[PDB]
């Protein structure tokens, strides 16, 4: 017996469901920069897919039982996040990962200066397989809303700004010429909101940190983007809040969620709170609806969606 279902959103006179797709560097990178925001739409129905660039075999691991896994050791890391990232995804409410090209196709580029011995990194990889392969899943999937890093790659990391490079081209060539073309109408970066970080590492207490945790200072964010930069925000209930927790709990090797989930670090100590509201530039297409701080409030803002009877 099929279960019985209704469409929740229609578009003009058509039912249609909001389709949002996220192109993120490596396992992890989806929960620390959306994670609420994909929690949010999913829980609201729309249908929520991210793609992942590599396995990210050149993580480093906390802890000391899966710390041969490292590329210097077994360097069988890249295959062992797949479990971390498909539960990370569960908990966000997506169905499955999606590797571009395929599951280990272009590795992890690292973040320079350890070895090299690769013949496949994503950061050297023919453009016209990257883009070809993105091409397709954009086709596919035909995503009302792509997200991904800024020209800069947030923090820097060399995969964040070749993902930025690959998904700006593919979403350029989507809709000129999984087969017919596919126009992008909204295409967003997703970046770091200077004040609501500011704020929320300030409303952090002693119990949400580790003693061994400390929170940046200024010159350990050098990426943020000021109110004024800033064109749309997703501000979640604490319900995706607490998916994000989730996600992140779930990168076990790479991030540590504390005791109360308000806060997390990465190997190098360096607590950031997790925080329900994610900000964005819009870098293609036209904005909906603004508030008065000049933002739109909802990612599928101005392209039509109600809810089903309204
Ligand atoms: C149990 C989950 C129920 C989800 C019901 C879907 C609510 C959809 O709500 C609609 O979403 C659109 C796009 O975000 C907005 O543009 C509309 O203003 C909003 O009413
Ligand atoms: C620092 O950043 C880290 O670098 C690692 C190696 O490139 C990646 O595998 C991790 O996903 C990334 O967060």
């Amino acid at each position: 017996d099929i279960p019985t279902t209704e469409n929740l959103y229609f578009q003009g006179a058509m039912s249609e469901t909001p389709r949002l797709l996220f192109v993120h560097a490596h396992p992890d990178d989806e929960s620390l920069s959306n994670g609420a925001t994909i929690a949010h739409y999913t829980s609201r129905g729309a249908q929520v897919h991210v793609v992942t660039c590599t396995l990210g075999e050149e993580g480093e691991v906390i802890g000391d039982r899966w710390a041969q896994l490292t590329a210097d050791h077994a360097d069988q890391l890249g295959g062992y996040r797949i479990g971390e990232l498909t539960a990370a995804l569960r908990a966000l409410g997506v169905s499955a990962p999606i590797y571009l090209g395929g599951a280990g196709r272009w590795r992890d580029s690292g973040m320079a200066g350890t070895d090299q011995r690769s013949q496949r990194r994503f950061v050297d990889a023919d453009p016209r397989q990257t883009v070809g392969a993105l091409v397709a899943i954009i086709r596919e999937l035909r995503p009302h809303v792509v997200v991904t890093y800024d020209p800069n790659g947030g923090y820097g990391h060399p995969d964040h700004v070749h993902t930025h490079t690959v998904t700006t081209a593919a979403v350029a060539a989507a809709g000129v010429g999984p087969g017919d073309p596919w126009t992008v109408p909204k295409f967003y970066w997703t970046v770091l909101g200077l004040s609501a970080l500011i704020s929320g590492a300030r409303a952090l207490v002693p119990d949400d940190l580790r003693p061994e945790w400390v929170l940046p200072r200024a010159d350990e964010i050098a990426f943020g983007y000021s109110d004024d930069g800033i064109d749309a925000v997703v501000e979640a209930d604490e319900q995706a809040r607490a998916a994000k927790v989730a996600a992140l709990a779930a990168h076990a090797t790479q991030v540590v969620v504390g005791p109360t989930g308000r806060a997390a670090a990465l190997s190098n100590n360096l607590a950031l709170p997790i925080l329900a509201d994610e900000h964005y530039v819009l870098a293609g297409g036209s904005a909906g609806a603004r508030d008065e701080r000049g933002w739109e409030t909802d990612l599928l803002a101005g392209l039509g969606f109600t809810a089903s009877g309204t």
